[PDB]
């Protein structure tokens, strides 16, 4: 499928961008575009932004389309730059892929819509409209069954992806007997791993990439990950995974995007590490863990 | 809980109708919310799962409560569906269904990413804070929001200071009849409509329903005939409720509403927000025959 | 199938020191019924500890049952294994005995098609040899997900006479009666009784009906003479001892108290289930005594 | 427990038309395994069809197998029951038969707690006196839903050697070998066998290795010479297979393969599973002679 050969320059290991926020869970500007450029400094291919990661579901669409264009000042031209768009609404997920197409994204993705039980045939159309108004950027289908409650086929997935104007899929998904399946059945497609807990698994099913919330602080290991598969190197590409899978531990413990925020405090890259109502703070226990891994992580790194 | 009592009864989830062009439909909104008052509802329940709350902005969920208000404050209870995922953006709702002169909050658990139970409890308290005064009906549907609350969690939540009903959106008529055990005065509302006979006989005291808004007659007439002692009445009017949803199941459950609705003269254009899709057009013989069927009664 | 209509208790099946069949605690158990009035009997059910015993040891509790209480109360086998051809046998026992109805469970663990599980009951009712069929729907423990469809296409083959519906599902339960106006319904969870005779339901078959079963006539009655305050009343009696159980598991729980009852002699379940706690020992003994002096 | 790592095939059982053992075709099936270089047998399992057999069996199978293998590769018995004394009683017996090891699921259909699965596998344990025991987890077909919590400590009881570990979660199978560096953990589902390995399993325990366990055993030897080309082009071709399996049923489809390869004289699972849909017999014989030509 053609659409499928065209989104190739959209392969590769994507984070998964955070929005920092100030004291009064306001957007904090200064700390998203030392977020962008401490990505850039990672060796990250690309960003994927307003996701789940991102905490989009608790933004407004103008909160939205601030962050997206921030993000396009600090990095396009630079590195890849997927917008997520998506909403439960089909109108506001199109006007959000008209911005990102006004900003200069390269690509736009949008959750399967969520909450209310949708048919296949409403989830396709769904992806159509998005498609029509991203004005020829490609689209990302973005399946994560566990938090959207939505549960496809294989066969569902199969048309979803070959809709006109689909090059890639963000498969957030354990199951690595359908990411196998998905690779054969679409040899081009563009196949983002997106459970960071298992990257290198799912690359070996068949996963060309990544995207993902823990590349905010590490997304060199998952890009050693590559290289060592790439190598035929099976023992550093273990060895790394395990190293990830220690922090994820931590994370899951602490929360996960906050957790991820804390650690980048100590990075000095994020002034705030809150997420917004209704997440709560860090527990303070976890703190010394935190910032003795964000020692640990810059050690190995500069 | 006994302070709230005034919440008690059977309340329309209320629809928000909207044209062609996706926009609020407000001269059917205010037709639908007569329609609603002469039926003999005991209130509405505004901006709900039902209203299509989540593919609504805030702007066009406050224009919707704040017209209700206009057309139905003192004549019948209203309750505002607050709740959104973001505690701040709900309370900004909470606030404008005060300044509306609201009778009472609600919200929905926050939903898509996974909360602690504490996280929670934060949530409606920050909600009951900015209702300043609103008593808040919690509102638990599973099955949509993939929150999975235990008993006691349930009983924690109810309890909260401000908290004066739950609206159970659960099948599960043991847990039902614990709550109704645990919490003697609390307001209860059936939220399943295809089992309101059976969930009243375990011990809600009444319902907040889609379905309503075209047979909310039918539910007082259940709650009637279970308090006369008439079983066989009581069975009779739940079997004709499910005979309908059976229908509304299949041709889908809004936008069937809203196409009986749009049969009855009340709303002008039957349509659902994207991505839900029209109705299948050879469904419209039934779904009229309903809406004759209804009338008639 | 209309005379299998009623309230039947899902007989325990008491053991001994050794894990062994109690016979003389059976007897005692089954007459113990008897006399609270209970329409009949289903035997070798999950309640039953079926699954945790030999065919040769459940067509040992079968033949004794019947010993005990045919023509005096109905009787119905739960003859269902993964198996067919197990199933069959205990069928074929089930007729020999004298049982008034068979019943089966859909076959669990391995995923069967729904044209295997129609297959695996018309099997069984042939071996049944003119014993009506109960079909037992219990998805919780089952892993079986039927579609309302595929029940209605169950409970239609020939030599199909009831349902033992064990869901939660009251709307289903509603559909059930509406579709088949006639069918013998079986009300599975004794927490929602009452909402499930509402629902549609024209009796049950439970586990705790072998400790208070004259309540579930009660609520029966209460009902039919539209007393709804009785029937809510009794209901939340019966919910306030299935609270209870649920804390002390409920096969072990109910065999407690029916010692404290002085029907069995030792109150165990097979292992793998364990004992109960002995710091639940004075409330089962309370719930005992207060069972006993509310008859 | 060393002795244990690598890739063990879960024996199929064969059945005549008369749904009895077919003890010939059992022998012939155990010799195909030993010549397509299998490491070890895993018998009695659930691609055994272990749950539509009685005990005695089990046994005769038990038996047969060792008669055949016992020495030439690895034994292990699968001997569990929802039942711990029946479970117990298969222990015994694959001991007497000069098992290498015994392996249980976790019981199914009823509700036990952690601590009641614990004793449950001390007490098949300690029958099977001295034979180490492979704890065996597949949660979608048991409906046991163990944490790693419960894992870790059910891996470290006294006389566990080994996990087979049936579950899709790679990120668990992962935290599993970080625990337990020396754990023997096998991967249970054969689709993903190749990712499996990758995350921390050493070996694996599979229906389909059957008719092609050199491939797995391929995969394992490709991902350690680093070549993941030939693991990913292996495990793609299993998967193919697969795939068609699914579609067939997969107990049933792999004995028609085996039919076909003059193994198997009936290629019937026993009662509820039905007989292979004959559309796809066209394509299973195919595969059997593509795979007799591939050894």
């Amino acid at each position: 499928h053609h659409h499928h050969h065209h989104a190739t320059n959209l392969r590769g290991v994507m984070a998964a961008l955070l929005t920092p926020f100030d004291q009064q869970q306001a957007l904090d500007k200064a700390s998203l575009r030392r977020l962008v450029q401490f990505n850039i400094q990672q060796g990250i291919d690309g960003l994927y932004v307003g996701g789940s990661t991102g905490e989009a579901f608790v933004q407004s669409l103008s909160e939205r389309e601030q962050v997206l264009e921030i993000v396009a000042e600090e990095a396009k031209g630079k590195i890849k730059l997927i917008a997520h768009v998506g909403c439960v609404s089909t109108a506001e997920s199109q006007q959000l892929a008209a911005s990102a197409k006004r900003y200069g994204f390269d690509a736009v993705s949008a959750v399967t819509p969520f909450y209310y039980p949708f048919s296949f045939e409403e989830h396709c159309d769904h992806y159509r409209a998005i498609i029509d108004s991203a004005d020829g950027l490609p689209m990302v289908v973005y399946n994560i069954p566990a938090l959207s409650g939505v549960k496809l086929t294989l066969d569902q997935i199969n048309t979803l992806v070959t809709l006109p104007g689909v090059g890639a899929l963000k498969q957030t998904s354990g199951d690595l007997y359908q990411m196998e399946q998905i690779r054969r059945e679409h040899p081009d497609l563009v196949l983002y791993n997106g459970y960071d807990n298992i990257f290198a698994s799912g690359l070996l099913a068949g996963a060309d990439g990544g995207i993902g919330s823990t590349y905010n602080i590490m997304g060199w290991r998952y890009q050693g990950i590559v290289k060592a598969l790439k190598e035929g190197d099976i023992q550093t590409a273990q060895k790394l995974q395990t190293e990830c899978n220690k922090v994820i531990d931590l994370l899951i413990k602490t929360g996960v995007f906050r957790g991820l925020k804390t650690v980048l405090h100590y990075m000095d890259v994020v002034s705030v590490p809150l997420c917004r109502k209704p997440f709560g703070p860090v527990d303070e226990k976890y703190l010394p863990e935190l910032k003795a891994l964000a020692q640990q992580l810059m050690q190995e790194r500069g």
